């Protein structure tokens, strides 16, 4: 097995369909990742997160490291052995929920659980996601919020790409995580094209193996992640990974990989799963509207899952205004499993040539 | 299959060991059935209270009747479809919780949820219990507090018999129930062995499927549970179960079969499991507890359940410190597997003629 190595066995337009191969496993792409927030994808067994299609699952640096923390999961075997997943497992910097004393050298911040200070850098940031064992890490980056002034989200993007140049040689100088784990860097500059080109060029003279668009899906609205999208992912160099973190919604999903997106991750799923949405492919729906307290049909009467093979509406209606904990097992479970056939949805019809026709029938059964 | 047949296969003293068969499964004896609140077991889907063993659960009527009513479930096709167990439920009749406006025809009171007013008798229980489709019915009885004195235990007791001639009457007079369904009814008489034979006579001049041993694990305590217990069972008919409710404790379970008891329910495996209390064969444990921190053994060693064959204590501390619902269904599905290995220990030794040396050797070492 390959450390690294994408394969892109089909395209149509900018979308693509491919493969990475690591260590650990292989992941289809295009990819959607849960989250595995303090190492658990919330409400499910590693077993089912697999169970529901997923290749690959998001490990969050910021919580982590703060419980159990970093050293503890290394000394009990790393974050797979500790929580029971043997497949690859992607994790964050940690910098963003930093932001939801900085200077140069990082950030020093105090925790949300006791007060207690901590402090993250470009090779702090690299020696937890070492610790923990992922088999992807993210370069540490400085995010620019949304709007932001052309002056603001250039001395941010530069920042950022001098912070890419510290965590790529501080992953290089750890031979055990060089030669097992893979390095991805992420674009900045805001809604500017000037300075996303700028940053493209940078990550491709440092050189990593996968690249992320960094800075979207902070509140400026899809039409507007869209049209960033539409000139930024080119700039990218075509034969890596392209990430979209914090993406999305099935419509935003589709939107992106028609863009060249390759791989996701969001909360949505089940965060909203606990919280009563469910996914369809005639959209969402709030289970616990009263409309919904005698519906004998499955979540979705056309999803796989074995939530819909098994459990009403209704029950799950009851479940959730209940405050059950299985109400939200049984909706996380769905979600997920919804997210994992869009996307398999997607990889076929891209492999087939027929992803552009998908798209149009996807987003016209969604919004009916 | 029959409606209803308790054979008893082996005896050891006041101990026996068998099984009943229903329409809907075989229940080996002695028994211990989950609770399962509001049309759940919490945490767990009926697929993994199966497979830890239980033959059958236990749902409570007064939680149903207020969410999501029984009318409504009876609609959706009774409590079985809803939830998705289609082995025996037994339910108790609603009137404990209503305990925890009063006359000879019932109770009146004040919903819990939203002050809603609703009503329940002798005649209610069981319809509710029709409406639900139990297979095991409950009489519906006065409960005693403890202490009490003789007069008002002595006057609980009589309406109680009262109430379950009504009960009786009731549960005959719906065809579909009395053919597919048992009726239990229940003992009273507090502490004093008098009323407990009173009773108990009368409770067979009425006639019931099995009977239960009511008015116990109020606040009297172990010596004194054990005491009534050593002259209340052997005033129940013989050749019916004996069944003991909201009890108890692994020790409680073991003295109590000792004496004649059969089955069990309670809410301490899934309840303290949520809370952090896990049983083990050396006495219970809080996992969050630091010493567990980084205790890669799992909840028990010896233990046959999924959870012990994947994950740690270390882990297990860590999600319930988080507040993680993994950790609650983690928990929950090693002490049901715990209980049910009891049970099925139990079983064995009294087939085998060697429960009375188990029970020594069990409370030596869970309590060493
Ligand atoms: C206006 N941006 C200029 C530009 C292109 C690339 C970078 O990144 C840099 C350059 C020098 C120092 N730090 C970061 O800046
Ligand atoms: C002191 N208890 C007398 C006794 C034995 C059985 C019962 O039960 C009764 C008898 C008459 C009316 N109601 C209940 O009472
Ligand atoms: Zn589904
Ligand atoms: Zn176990």
């Amino acid at each position: 097995r390959p450390r690294f190595s994408f394969s892109i066995a089909a395209r149509e337009g900018k979308a693509r369909t491919g493969t990475i191969e690591m260590k650990r496993g292989v992941i289809r792409t295009p990819a959607f990742m849960p989250v595995g927030t303090a190492a658990t994808v919330k409400a499910l067994k590693p077993e089912t997160v697999r169970a529901t299609g997923a290749d690959i699952i998001l490990g969050n640096t910021y919580h982590l490291m703060l419980r159990p923390g970093a050293e503890r999961i290394a000394k009990l075997g790393g974050l797979h052995s500790f929580m029971g997943w043997d497949r690859p497992i992607l994790t964050d910097s940690g910098g963003y929920q930093v932001m939801s004393k900085q200077s140069e050298e990082g950030v020093t911040f105090k925790s949300h659980l006791d007060g207690s200070r901590h402090m993250l850098s470009p090779e702090r940031s690299i020696e937890i996601q070492h610790l923990l064992g992922s088999d992807i890490v993210m370069a540490f980056d400085e995010c620019t919020p949304y709007p932001a002034t052309p002056s603001r989200a250039a001395s941010s993007m530069e920042r950022s790409m001098r912070w890419a140049k510290r965590s790529r040689d501080a992953f290089d100088s750890r031979k055990e995580q060089a030669e097992n784990a893979a390095l991805f860097g992420i674009q900045q500059g805001s809604v500017f094209e000037n300075l996303r080109q700028q940053s493209a060029d940078a990550l491709a003279e440092i050189g990593f193996d996968g690249y992320a668009v960094g800075g979207l899906a902070v509140g400026e609205g899809q039409d507007e992640m869209f049209r960033v999208l539409d000139f930024s992912v080119p700039m990218l160099p075509d034969d890596k990974p392209h990430y979209l973190m914090g993406v999305g919604k099935p419509d935003d999903i589709v939107g992106a990989v028609e863009r060249g997106i390759d791989m996701f991750d969001c909360v949505l799923p089940t965060r909203s799963g606990r919280n009563g949405q469910a996914f369809t492919w005639d959209g969402p729906i709030n289970i616990r509207n009263a409309r919904f307290s005698e519906d004998l049909k499955p979540l979705d009467s056309e999803c796989h899952c074995a939530v819909c093979q098994k459990w009403s509406r209704a029950y799950i209606h009851h479940l959730i205004r209940a405050g059950e904990i299985l109400g939200a097992m049984l909706m996380t479970e769905h979600n997920i499993a919804f997210y994992q056939q869009l996307m398999q949805k997607i990889r076929d019809s891209i492999s087939e040539g027929r992803f552009s026709q998908f798209a149009q029938d996807f987003r016209a059964r969604y919004f009916a």
